[PDB]
């Protein structure tokens, strides 16, 4: 423990949910389904957007993906899908921040 | 700057760093350069990378990036950034946490 920084843990916090979904959230030698995807990112992310308005954003993210008839979700492939959520809702997030409120 | 999930509070910690690179660190009307940025990556992740040897993995996307001769890096640029870095060494990250450990 004792050691890593909470921008280590952060990317750490992105690959927990990664290994959790691919794997155990059904099957291991490969189940996933872009369906439950968008249901992930709404248990995790439950505050982090504004409306069923807000999720037309990753809706097109979440299409413009895994649409890709790979049936992999891929490190850097599942990065993309909520780094594109984070820039619109991002200039709140700095805000709460630099003003440490919420 | 609280009532937020971890993930979120992840997210979050991503555009800190983004904020305090592109703006804070030289300039806000725009300044930034991918030498204080190869250092930035290893300030905060000083532990996720094994050696110099790994250090290329990161120098790889690093240069591949902003070969995109822009002058800027955009919200999901600075994530696909250490998203490629977030694969070969995200076994070890996996592995850390389902141990729950180190
Ligand atoms: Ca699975
Ligand atoms: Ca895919
Ligand atoms: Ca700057
Ligand atoms: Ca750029």
């Amino acid at each position: 423990s004792d050691c890593y920084t909470e921008l280590e843990k952060a990317v750490i916090v992105l690959v927990e949910n990664f290994y959790k979904y691919v794997s155990k959230y059904s099957l291991v030698k490969n189940k996933i389904s872009k369906s439950s995807f968008r249901e992930m990112l709404q248990k995790e992310l439950n505050h982090m957007l504004s409306d069923t308005g807000n999720r037309k954003a990753a809706d097109k993210l979440i299409q413009n993906l895994d649409a890709n008839h790979d049936g992999r979700i891929s490190f850097d492939e599942y990065w993309t899908l909520i780094g594109g959520i984070t820039g619109p809702i991002a200039k709140l997030i700095h805000e709460q921040e630099q003003q440490s409120s919420s």
